[PDB]
C-alpha cells in the first residue's frame, strides 16, 4: 500500500476492507454541527517526563518514537478512561501549501497534521491495544505555514540523515511539549488509524488551535524520500487519506 495512483487510498479497501467501515478516519469537522458536551472532563497532556528514542523513515512517513515502559508521557482526561502512554508521533504532509492534513475543518485543508498516538494501559502494550475500541487515543494537531515553530527545528534538522525509506537515527531527549499549540480546545470521535490495517480503535482528540511552522521546515519535509536507498527518488508528499464518511457518529467539541 502507499499514497499513489496505482495503491493509495481508493485501493486500500482489497488488502483492508475495514477501509469501508463505519468509523473510519480522518473525516471533515463541521464545525456547526460538532457539539459542545459539558460530561467532557479537563485533557491533561503530561509529557514532562517523555523519553524519545529514534526517528524513522517508515517509507510513508518519519516515527518519532518514544519510551513507553512506564508511564512517563500520558494522556488522560477529556473523553479518555483511563491512561494512555505515548509511543509516537508523525506527520501528514502536503506537496503545496493547500493541502496535507487528514483531518478538515469545515472543508478547509491545512498544510499538514501531526499525529501523537497513545496507547491504552489498560491493555498491556501497543499490539493488543490496536485490538481494542478503546485501545489508541490520537492527539491530532494541524500545521499551517506562517512563523516558524522552534520546537520542530530538532526534528527538521535530522531528517537530512534518515531521507529514505528505512534510515533510522537516534533521536534522544527531544521535547514533544514545544509541539503543542497554546489551548487545548478540542473536537473528539471514535474512528480509526489513518493508514493500513485502519483499525478501528482510536479515540480521535483533534485540537481546535493549529500550530505555525515556516515554508522552510515544511519544505524539509518534502525532501523525504518514500523510496529505499538506491532506488529511484520519490518525494514523500502527499502522505494523508482524505476524508471518509461520517456514517453514524458525533464529533463533540469541548468548548462553547
Ligand atoms: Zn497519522
Amino acid at each position: 500500500w502507499g499514497y499513489g495512483k496505482h495503491n493509495g487510498p481508493e485501493h486500500w479497501h482489497k488488502d483492508f476492507p475495514i477501509a469501508k467501515g463505519e468509523r473510519q478516519s480522518p473525516v471533515d469537522i463541521d464545525t456547526h454541527t460538532a457539539k459542545y458536551d459539558p460530561s467532557l472532563k479537563p485533557l491533561s497532556v503530561s509529557y514532562d517526563q517523555a523519553t524519545s528514542l529514534r526517528i524513522l523513515n517508515n517509507g510513508h512517513a518519519f516515527n518519532v518514537e518514544f519510551d513507553d515502559s512506564q508511564d512517563k508521557a500520558v494522556l488522560k482526561g477529556g473523553p479518555l478512561d483511563g491512561t494512555y502512554r505515548l509511543i509516537q508521533f508523525h506527520f501528514h504532509w502536503g506537496s503545496l501549501d493547500g493541502q496535507g492534513s487528514e483531518h478538515t475543518v469545515d472543508k478547509k485543508k491545512y498544510a499538514a497534521e501531526l499525529h501523537l498516538v497513545h496507547w491504552n494501559t489498560k491493555y498491556g502494550d501497543f499490539g493488543k491495544a490496536v485490538q481494542q475500541p478503546d485501545g489508541l487515543a490520537v492527539l491530532g494537531i494541524f500545521l499551517k505555514v506562517g512563523s516558524a515553530k522552534p520546537g520542530l527545528q530538532k526534528v527538521v534538522d535530522v531528517l537530512d540523515s534518515i531521507k529514505t525509506k528505512g534510515k533510522s537515527a537516534d533521536f534522544t531527549n527531544f521535547d514533544p511539549r514545544g509541539l503543542l499549540p497554546e489551548s487545548l480546545d478540542y473536537w473528539t470521535y471514535p474512528g480509526s488509524l489513518t493508514t493500513p490495517p485502519l483499525l478501528e480503535c482510536v479515540t480521535w482528540i483533534v485540537l481546535k488551535e493549529p500550530i505555525s511552522v515556516s515554508s522552510e521546515q515544511v519544505l524539509k519535509f518534502r525532501k523525504l524520500n518514500f523510496n529505499g536507498e538506491g532506488e529511484p527518488e520519490e518525494l514523500m508528499v502527499d502522505n494523508w487519506r482524505p476524508a471518509q464518511p461520517l456514517k453514524n457518529r458525533q464529533i463533540k467539541a469541548s468548548f462553547k
